């Protein structure tokens, strides 16, 4: 909003200064081209330090920080008392005109004092709160020259020929905050601020701003008509080449944006818009009542209404769909009650100074807050008794926090509020140093000193935007910007560029990856994304309704995905149609209750229902008849008990909400301990299972010990102990693993933090097994070579096209005695359909019959069918949320598997006989904490196994309750599992978080996509597009650093 539609005013509002304290001191500057007001920054600019009351006849005129005028009738006795004006009722004027006048703001509980000067004028002399925190304004020769804050600092304002040139922090420290210059006519020409922007301005003789610019890329030219109305803008880089048309007879203003769109506004006598029509013809109307908004109706006809109480606050909001929100206040305008549908009520209680001392939630639970005399929050008591405490520095910023467990976190900040140091409950200190660029452009550097010795650098440019980041190993990422602070380039530590380009309204239209290929986006006249074409040339098209809700997505093959919405913008129905026939191939329904809570989702393959309690907490999720029930801790809203098929689990949590005990089906419980930083140091079962874990100064998981709790009986726990250690480089890449069961692993990483060499060694210094990796410009795998005992074992080179693997050569060697000869030689080719889905993988094994895989998909790019080299057919089905619920062999003698879920967690794999009968009594239950993707236990036929997981949450060991190691994982870098376990050992198909191995394909099912752990890629494009990254097929650049549990 650069232009006031109701007047044609050019408008600008910029932050100037923001000083922390008990009473925060904030300053800004507001510009209006046709304004007549003056502030501390000269004519045409207004500010919060220049408000004044002036006598006009029998009225007092209040001039606020925008130049708006509110009138107050002077009482017969000349004494104001809680006097208000309905146009802005939150302002309350009190006081005798012969003494001093006070404006109380009901919105903030702050007060402004105005003192008599000259010609019936009351200038701003103080600001204070209800605790007495006060800022005094000192004026000499009529000019504001000093400010004294009760926290203990002072400001000095420097004037030259009655023009403000400087604002300085004077005591207890001397610091320049703002510097100003003016043109030949006295208008503010330049304003450099220490915390915010540094801008220049140019004006006509009347003060009409014809140009403004920043320090580098932004420069805008504004043109006015003879009446002072803004008619055009244009930035030097082309952005916002806009025009403005005015029809004062019709009271209509037209906005012609730089991309050909036309927006018409109809305004009232107060300049408020009563009706607008957007570039697509969509209309929105508003009803005003003396500058007070009473209703608003969108293009769909949905109306939101606002009622008000006798004091000017909103008392009722009527929402589309019959929902109303009620607001009640105390005599000072502080919200004391909020009433929402579903009989949800919040209560706030205030003491004599306006401090919020007690909050009552809809369930009647109370939170008590205790304050100091000057308003500092000192203590908070939660419903369960958990107590937080805070102390504060001289500027009333928090300097120490005591957690419910007594752990203390100390923070230190400077006068500008920048963080200087942090000492955690275990005494580890991180330091932050800042330094300004005194030479050249106005850059700055921030250095981070971590308690492990790591030093990191964070540089800013003259626009105070991130310019570069250098990690603890010296790798530097750089950033470049255009006008309006648009990110135009990212330069990776390896030197490669990622570029972005925008249209004349600053909407992103093109991304260029390091390879040089382009991802393009197209918009309609209203800014809605109507098309996008990825690097593979695949185009999707979108359609929206009158409220901007996407109602159709069109795929290259012709299919449409239609969506219908309820009045509350919730998807009620989804449909799949094909081509020119609007024939429905499938439909998915979503049903909601009277509180708009999803109660049933249904497609052709699954029905999912949800039950709720009065607090809208999910108490039951059912999937095709399989019901999981929940109970909740009454104080923490955490799951305290869950049951599926008669098997009940119990969750016990501490004051902070940490898991302290877990128990299932009457088995011996699992108890867990945490340290003062909240990190788990041990978990334990009296049956015998025991696991200790320790962390680095920055919280890295770095040590694990299992078995022999007290080192009392090493002979008894022989072959049932584990010592594991993880070491990291100064960029926090996992570079070394010590594992008492497997050996030692050493990793080398690239500047992109990608592993280029991984070596496992056991008892011989020569590495037993090595993996060597190379990557292309998009950080996708190219080369993989393996070595066994220092002998070349196999070599593969895969080739990407448009970011997805297309072909690969592979060869393997047999070792003769010292010689090597090729014993396997094969080329693989990948083939994708026009929608970006892998449809064929063909392996030409030289000297053999070819091996071919074929994949069938649905319109949502879900893998519905798989054909093997032998001709067998597997089939998969998914619920309305994309959760695979079943797996069937459609043409052989292979038992199927049903899948049960809790939210995003695969909780049960249920064997299905060839006659289709599920074997619920043989189900394998995986135990997760709710919301977590890391399993803690496994339950099958009354047998409980505990897990030990690595640094990414992957299972490495399964142990019985008494601590016997039964399963041992062994993986190649990118996830291929190949540990050899006993035949009777429990199966463990879980891999990386969210991944499940299908033994019929070797693929890892990963929620929304299937993962190829050999190519390191997914079998189709990311269904969320750019929102998952610019690598649409890649898994993660480093599989020991990042995870992707949803496959997105």
């Amino acid at each position: 909003e650069p232009v006031d539609i109701g007047t044609g005013d050019f408008l600008q509002h910029f932050s100037v200064l923001s000083l922390p304290g008990s009473l925060p001191l904030t300053l800004s500057r507001f510009y209006r081209s046709q304004a007549k007001g003056t502030g501390i920054f000269g004519p045409k600019w207004t500010d919060e330090w220049s408000c004044m009351l002036t006598v006009h006849g029998n009225d007092m005129h209040f001039t606020n920080h925008e130049g708006v005028d509110l009138y107050y009738r002077i009482p017969q006795n000349g004494i104001f008392r809680d006097t208000a004006n309905s146009r802005q009722a939150y302002y309350r004027l009190s006081g005798d005109i012969r003494d001093e006048l006070t404006i109380f703001d009901r919105r903030s509980q702050h007060s402004q004092i105005f003192s008599l000067t000259d010609n019936g004028i009351y200038l701003l002399s103080a600001i204070h709160d209800r605790y007495g925190n006060r800022a005094d304004f000192i004026r000499t020769e009529g000019l504001l020259t000093g400010i004294h804050h009760s926290d203990g600092y002072t400001l000095a304002l420097g004037w030259q020929q009655r023009q403000l040139v400087s604002i300085d922090l004077a005591t207890p420290q001397r610091q320049r905050l703002v510097t100003c210059h003016y043109d030949k006519n006295g208008y503010l020409a330049e304003c450099d601020t220490i915390q915010f922007s540094h801008l220049w301005h140019e004006y006509t003789s009347e003060g009409w701003m014809t140009r403004w610019r920043d320090t580098d890329k932004t420069c805008v030219d504004i043109v006015y008509d003879t009446l002072g109305r803004t008619v055009s803008t244009l930035s030097t880089e082309g952005y916002f080449d806009d025009q403005f048309l005015y029809n004062d007879d019709e009271k209509c203003t037209t906005y012609l944006d730089a991309e050909g769109g036309e927006t018409r506004y109809w305004y009232n006598g107060d300049g408020l818009v009563t009706r607008s029509i957007d570039p697509l013809g969509r209309e929105e109307t508003s009803v005003w009542e003396n500058t007070r908004l009473r209703s608003r109706t969108d293009a769909l006809g949905r109306t939101t209404a606002y009622d008000y109480n006798n004091e000017g606050e909103i008392s009722r909001v009527s929402l589309p769909g019959g929902y109303s929100l009620y607001y009640d206040y105390n005599e000072h305008g502080q919200l004391t009650r909020l009433s929402a549908p579903g009989n949800q009520v919040w209560l706030w209680e205030y003491d004599g100074k306006g401090s919020m001392v007690c909050l009552t939630d809809p369930q009647g639970r109370q939170q008590q807050f205790s304050y100091s005399e000057h308003g500092d929050l000192l203590r908070q008591i939660m419903p369960n008794g958990a107590t937080w405490r805070w102390s504060h520095d001289a500027l009333h910023q928090v300097r120490a926090t005591t957690a419910p467990d007594g752990g203390v976190t100390q923070t230190e900040q400077d006068i500008l509020g920048r963080l200087l140091s942090v000492k955690d409950p275990l005494g580890y200190t991180t330091q932050f140093r800042y330094s300004k660029n005194h030479a050249g452009p106005q850059g700055s550097v921030e250095e981070i000193r971590r308690p492990d010795g790591v030093r990191e650098l964070m540089r800013q440019n003259s626009e105070k935007l991130p310019e570069s980041f250098t990690d603890g190993e010296g790798n530097t990422t750089r950033y470049e910007y255009g006008a309006f602070d648009l990110l135009t380039a990212v330069i990776r530590p390896d030197g490669e560029r990622l570029a972005c380009r925008y249209d004349k309204l600053t909407r992103l239209t093109e991304i260029t990856n390091a390879e040089g290929e382009h991802y393009r986006l197209r918009y309609d006249k209203a800014g809605q994304l109507v098309a996008e074409t990825d690097f593979t040339g695949r185009t999707l098209t979108y359609s929206y309704d009158a409220a901007g809700r996407c109602i159709r997505t069109t795929f290259p093959d012709g299919t449409h995905l239609n969506r219908q919405y309820s009045t509350t913008d919730q998807v009620t129905r989804e449909e799949v149609a094909q081509g020119d026939s609007d024939r429905v191939l499938s439909c998915t329904t979503f049903i909601y209750d009277a509180l708009s809570r999803l109660t049933e989702a249904r497609n052709n393959d699954a029905t999912v229902t949800y039950e709720y309690d009065d607090a809208s907490r999910v108490t039951a999720e059912t999937i095709n008849g399989r019901r999981t029930e929940y109970n909740y801790d009454p104080d923490q809203d955490t799951v305290s008990q869950r049951t599926t098929a008669g098997i009940t689990e119990c969750f016990t949590r501490g004051l902070t909400g940490e898991l302290t005990q877990w128990q299932i089906d009457g088995h011996t419980p699992l108890t867990l301990e945490h340290d003062l930083r909240g990190q788990e140091i041990s978990r334990q079962s009296e049956a015998g299972f025991s696991l200790r874990q320790n962390y680095t100064p920055t919280g890295m998981l770095t040590g694990q010990q299992a078995g022999d709790l007290t080192e009392q009986n090493p002979h008894y726990w022989r072959n049932n102990t584990l010592q594991r250690q993880w070491l990291y480089d100064k960029a926090y890449n996992l570079t070394m693993i010590s594992d008492s069961l497997r050996g030692t692993m050493v990793n080398s990483v690239t500047a992109n933090d990608q592993i280029s060499h991984a070596t496992w060694t056991g008892s011989s210094d020569i590495p037993m097994r090595e993996e060597r990796f190379a990557y292309d410009r998009n950080l996708n795998i190219t080369r993989r070579q393996t070595q066994v005992n220092g002998v070349p074992d196999s070599e593969a080179y895969q080739h990407q096209q448009h970011g997805r693997v297309t072909s690969r050569e592979y060869k393997a060697w047999r070792h003769t005695t010292q010689f090597v000869r090729v014993i396997r030689d094969e080329q693989t080719t990948w083939k994708y359909d026009v929608n970006g889905r892998l449809v064929e993988k063909l392996i030409d094994k030289g000297g053999y019959r070819p091996l071919r895989w074929r994949y069938r998909w649905d319109a949502r790019s879900q893998l519905t069918g798989l054909e093997t080299p032998e001709g067998e057919r597997r089939e998969y089905k998914y619920d309305p949320f994309g959760r695979r619920i079943s797996k069937r062999c459609t043409n052989r003698d292979r038992p199927g598997t049903d899948f049960h879920w809790n939210g995003d967690q695969l909780t049960e794999e249920i064997p299905v006989g060839t006659d289709g009968t599920p074997e619920y009594e043989n189900a394998i239950r995986w135990i997760y904490e709710p919301g977590s993707f890391t399993p803690l236990a496994r339950y099958e036929k009354g047998q409980l196994h505990y897990t030990i997981t690595d640094t990414v949450g992957r299972i490495q060991e399964l142990l019985t309750e008494d601590g016997t190691i039964v399963w041992r994982g062994k993986q190649h870098l990118w996830g291929r599992e190949e540990g050899r376990n006993k035949d009777d050992a429990p199966s463990c198909r879980l891999r990386f978080p969210g991944q499940y191995e299908d033994e019929e394909s070797g693929l890892y099912y990963n929620r929304f996509r299937y993962y190829d752990c050999e190519a390191g890629q997914y079998l189709c494009a990311d269904p969320i597009g750019l929102r998952g990254g610019i690598n649409l097929y890649a898994y993660a650049p480093n599989p020991l650093s990042w995870i992707d549990p949803l496959g997105l």
